[PDB]
This record gives C-alpha cells, structure tokens and sequence, in this order.
C-alpha cells in the first residue's frame, strides 16, 4: 500500500498577494521591460 | 492500494490578491511592457 | 484500488481578487502594454 | 515601435501523426485509461 | 523599438509522431493508467 | 533596440518520435501507472 | 509446401487498431 | 516444407496496437 | 525445415502495443 498527502506548491504568494509589474510563469524570448 | 488527497498548486493567490500589471501564466515570445 | 481527492489548481485567486491590468492564462507572442 | 512574428506552439506533432489511445490538453480529473 | 520572431514551443514531437498511450498538458488529479 | 529570435523549447522530442506511457506536463496529483 | 492456420486466435479479440497479417512477401503495409 | 499454427493465441486479446506477423519475408511494415 | 507451434500463449494476453512476430527472413517491421 501506499499514501501521499498534504502537498503543496505556491509562486508568490499563498495568503496576500499585489502586484505592480510583470509576473511570467514561463517564457521563451521576449524583452520583459516591467 | 494506493491513496492520493489534498495536494494543491497556486499561482499569485490563494485568498486575496490584486493587480496593476501583466501576470503571464506561459508565453512564447512578445514585449510585456507592464 | 486507487483513490484521488482534494486536489486543486489556483490562479491568480481562490477567494477575493480585483484588477486593474492584463491577465493571461496562456499566450503566444503579442505586444501587453499594461 | 514594436514588432512580433513567426512564432508558434505546437501540441503533438505539426506533421504527420498517428494516434491510438487518449490525448487531453487540460484535465481536473477523472481516469484516463490508455 | 523591439523585436521578437521565430520563437517555438514544441510539446511533443513537431513532426511525424506515434502516440499509443496518453498524453496530458495538465491535470489537476486522477488516475493515468497508461 | 532590442532584439530576440531563434528561441525554443522542446518538450520531449522535436521529431519523430513514438510513444507508449503517460506523458504529463503537469500534475498536482494523481497515480500513474505507466 | 503446405500452410495451415500461420497466426491463429482461439476466443475473443477485443478489438484491434493495428496490422494482423497471416504472412508478407513485399510492399508497405502502413497500419 | 510444413507451416503449422505459428503465432497462436489460445484465451483473450484485450486490444491490439501492433503489428501481430505470423510470417515475414520482405517489405515494411509500419504498425 | 518442419515448423510447429513457434510462438504460443495459454493465458489472456491484457495488450499488444508491440511486435508479436512467429518468424523472420527479411523486411523491417517498425512496431
């Protein structure tokens, strides 16, 4: 038997987020001035 | 047997978040000025 | 036997989220000025 | 000034392609059973 | 002034490609028996 | 003047490629078999 | 020369979504 | 020169995705 | 130069994704 739990994965924030400029997940290229 | 539960991924927020700017979840290429 | 509960996937906001700007889940080339 | 061309995403195969069993481009669950 | 060209993403084989089993571009949960 | 061309990203296998197994880009959970 | 049965199934076949072939000589057989 | 019952299968085939050759000589073939 | 029962199953086969050949001469089979 098996059993996983309780996992997580967070990217920039998990309980109060703002945000004034850019936020990219994944890019291939690009001038990202912000 | 096998057992899986409460895994998650989040991405800016998980319970307020606002926003003055690009938030790209993937790109290829293109000028994000923000 | 398997079994899969509880997952998730967040963008961005769960709960509460305002906006002022661009919000792209997914994008191939292109000009966001913001 | 802003310039942006030949770009691209190519899900499985821009070619010639075959296909004996399940293909999913986004899934919240379920069981895929190829 | 930018410029961005001949940018790629290539998920999976960008050309003659076989495919017996699955293939999945995200999946919050489940069972992949492939 | 900025400048950006000839990117890539391959995925598993630019060209011909077969395939009998799972194949996940992402998953925040589950149980594969392959 | 003498041939009988050269691939043979005894029961149930499910299905099939490829090249079953009793014998091949020459040429392309793209399945 | 006797063949007899070369690939033989004597229960169940789930599914098929391939190819199942009881005899090959030449040519291609692509399953 | 007499064949008889080269490849055999006695049980249910799940799935084929694969070559099941009895025999080979010549040719390319691409499974």
């Amino acid at each position: 038997g098996y059993e996983v739990h309780h996992q997580k994965l967070v990217f920039f924030a998990e309980d109060v987020g703002s945000n004034k400029g850019a936020i990219i997940g994944l890019m291939v290229g690009g001038v990202v001035i912000a």
